[PDB]
DNA sequence: CGGCCTACG
DNA sequence: CGTAG
DNA sequence: GCCG
């Protein structure tokens, strides 16, 4: 009807229950800051399986038998349906403890966890937190440093102009190396907290080393800004014109025997990937990840050409990025 | 009861 | 702990 | 919070 699993269902990126979703979003973030993971993910399944509905909800009637939903959920829906507005809801997002661990966790270095020992000591407004900089890592000092800049949308514009620095910089660095735009970008997002690539190599093993390279030739250029392997987590400064702004980019590297799976994580959505993984676990027996697919009674990894040969494999119907919108 | 994704930096 | 989707 |  409504499958459970959000993997199981196309969830494209204009729904049609932004309101209800959205309140249900402010409790999952609310549940999250107060260290209850299990909150969170029931709110965000909700509010996903609101997404994949193909109408508005206009009667409570409309949740019977919907996964996700119990008294709680249907609750919050219920009142915004009825008043326009959850008391719950409002309660929370007028909070200084929502308010500030919000702001809080939005730095780049900064998580749910320091947060709240920061939010315990007092601690209010990024001033607070620049007025103390021996308590700040050295990411956290660049996520501060550029925090302006990385809550400006990143838009497709710059998309185009960064993958066009980073081929540049891959192509010196290995002859026949590939990257391909991931992230929300490639599920169709037209805005972003960041853009994300994948580079890969058609020759298995060729890509060994890479990173370093790519790092260098991008510093090389002046384009970076933060950076700390497979995985790099960079500020860049991408050139604008008569001037400049910091941008987030996660450049990663997989060899291509894993690149489906790599290309099929970073795709996300987050939820989506999330759900997948459960649902790999839980439904098949196999356990799946950005690296692979392992049945762990035959001791054997899937070899997969493409994200459908994943999706089949796990006798789920193929979603394309756009579809992965949970 | 107890799980809730599963990695890398 | 942080990061990622 | 919901569900297996
Ligand atoms: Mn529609
Ligand atoms: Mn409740
Ligand atoms: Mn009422
Ligand atoms: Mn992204
Ligand atoms: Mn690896
Ligand atoms: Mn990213
Ligand atoms: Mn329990
Ligand atoms: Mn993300
Ligand atoms: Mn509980
Ligand atoms: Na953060």
């Amino acid at each position: 009807w409504m499958p459970a699993y959000a993997c199981q269902r196309p969830t494209p990126l204009t729904h049609h229950n932004t309101g209800l979703s959205e309140a249900l979003e402010i409790l999952a973030e609310a549940a999250g800051f107060e260290g209850s993971e299990g909150r969170l993910l029931t709110f965000c399944r909700a509010a996903s399986v609101l997404k994949a509905l193909p109408s508005p909800v206009t009667t409570l009637s409309q949740l019977q038998g919907l996964p996700h939903f119990g008294e709680h959920s249907s609750r919050v829906v219920q009142e915004l349906l009825e008043h326009g507005v959850c008391e719950e809801v409002e309660r929370v997002r007028r909070s200084e403890r929502y308010q500030t661990m919000k702001l809080f966790t939005q730095i780049f270095g900064v998580g749910v966890k320091t947060a709240d020992r920061w939010y315990r000591e007092g601690l209010r407004t990024l001033d607070d937190l620049r007025e103390q900089p021996q308590k700040l890592t050295q990411q956290q000092k660049a996520g501060l440093q550029h925090h302006q800049d990385l809550s400006t949308p990143v838009l497709r514009s710059d998309v185009d102009a960064l993958q066009q620095v980073v081929e540049e910089a891959v192509g010196q660095a290995l002859p026949g190396a590939t990257v391909t735009l991931t992230g929300g970008f490639r599920r169709g997002k037209l805005q972003g907290h960041d853009v994300d690539f994948l580079i890969t190599h058609p020759k298995e093993g060729q890509e060994a080393g890479l990173l370093p390279r790519v790092m260098c030739r991008l510093q090389d250029q002046g384009l970076i800004l933060y950076h700390q392997f497979e995985r790099s987590f960079c500020i860049f400064r991408l050139p604008q014109p008569g001037s400049w702004k910091a941008v987030r980019v996660d450049l990663v590297v997989a060899p291509v025997s894993q690149f489906p799976f790599a290309l099929l994580g970073w795709t996300g959505s987050d939820l989506f990937q999330r759900e997948l993984r459960r649902f790999s676990r839980k439904e098949k027996g196999l356990w799946l990840n950005s690296h692979g697919l392992f049945d762990p009674e035959q001791k054997t990894f899937f070899q997969a050409a493409s994200e459908e040969d994943i999706f089949r494999h796990l006798g789920l119907e193929y979603l394309p990025p756009e579809q992965r919108n949970a």
